[PDB]
């Protein structure tokens, strides 16, 4: 078996290269930006991801200088960095599954997740946003196979900072970033003003799309999926469209007649909070973590269907809480 020796870079703290020594390498996935393997470390057998891109010679890669500043159990862990032949590669904790996945099984067995793990996934993804927020970084394509998951523990980590910028005001951004499904009407309207809310929105379409078995704003278009939008939340008024920024005309459709007929009434409600036209109305992600539907996970009886206890859920820090820091009275329970 072949073994890869490189002097590599720990992603956090002082840059001070070691010897790294891997095997059993193979490729696990292959979109845009390059190539995904999976290895294993020659010192412990731990298995790990190595994301591949091609280096800009100008620039300093953005993605990489925004995992190095990260450190979050719900975000998928920069072991090390290095360069290869001129590519960049990103040594990341391996992660066995991913929503996209899970859902999709259960679509294909006319099924819908339980809602446990529809509240376990969704808080653990409010709670990885709630946290880049507070950088202000936007990551910009959140989407189910950017949620990986491992089954067993239940343990959601968010990747791919290919797309993640911080946002400043009053600096323009580009609009075509965020995958087809996901994009917030902000997005769809064209405007570069844009903030972290967009985020929301597509936490929102995840937390519908697990309740429906199916996506809730589909469209080969932007025309196609404005309509869609509309057919839900009704058509959007003059102050409504200004605040997106930059003309069918159809009422509300009451977001109980949305969902099949047992759907948890907290589930609902807390869709129609992330999923409104202005963006400033939207629930940030900290709200979103102390919202009634996850209130069930803040029960000191709360187990996993294979019997394991839940994953860490309460350990915030200052950071983390600092969007509203009066929240951890809700999101720390009497026996965390
Ligand atoms: N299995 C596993 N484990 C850790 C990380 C990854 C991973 C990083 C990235 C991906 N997978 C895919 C996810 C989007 F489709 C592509 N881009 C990534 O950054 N995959």
């Amino acid at each position: 078996s072949k073994v890869t020796t490189v002097v590599a870079t720990p992603g956090q703290g002082p840059d001070r290269p070691q010897e790294v020594s891997y095997t059993d390498t193979k490729v696990i996935g292959n979109g845009s930006f390059g190539v995904v393997y999976q290895a294993k470390l020659c010192d412990s057998g731990e298995l790990v991801a190595i994301k591949k891109v091609l280096q800009d010679k100008r620039f300093k890669n953005r993605e990489l200088q925004i995992m190095r500043k990260l450190d979050h159990c719900n975000i998928v862990r920069l072991r090390y960095f290095f360069y290869s032949s001129v590519y960049l590669n990103l040594v990341l904790d391996y992660v066995p599954e991913t929503v996209y996945r899970v859902a999709r099984h259960y679509s294909r067995a006319k099924q819908t997740l339980p809602v446990i793990y529809v509240k376990l996934y969704m808080y653990q993804l409010f709670r990885s946003l709630a946290y880049i927020h507070s950088f202000g970084i936007c990551h910009r394509d959140i989407k189910p196979q950017n949620l990986l998951l491992d089954p067993d523990t239940a343990v959601l980590k968010l990747c791919d900072f290919g797309s993640a910028k911080q946002l400043v005001r009053g600096e323009p951004n580009v609009s075509y970033i965020c995958s087809r499904y996901y994009r917030a009407p902000e997005l769809i309207f064209g405007a570069t003003d844009y903030t972290s809310s967009i985020d929301v929105w597509s936490a929102g379409c995840v937390l519908a799309e697990l309740l429906l078995g199916q996506p809730i704003f589909p469209g080969d278009s932007g025309v196609d999926q404005l309509v869609e939008i509309i057919k839900v939340l009704g058509t959007p008024t003059r102050e409504q469209i200004r605040e997106m920024n930059p003309f069918p005309q159809i009422k509300a459709h009451p977001w109980t007649k949305v969902f099949r007929p047992r759907t948890p009434p907290e589930a609902i409600a807390l869709c129609s909070r992330l999923l409104e036209y202005t963006p400033t109305a939207r629930l940030t992600p900290l709200e979103a973590c102390a919202h009634s539907f996850f209130d069930e996970l803040r029960d000191p009886n709360v187990k996993l269907p294979n019997g394991r206890d839940t994953p860490a859920l309460f350990n915030f820090t200052t950071q983390e809480l600092s969007s509203n820091p009066p929240l951890a009275t809700i999101l720390i329970p009497p026996h965390a």
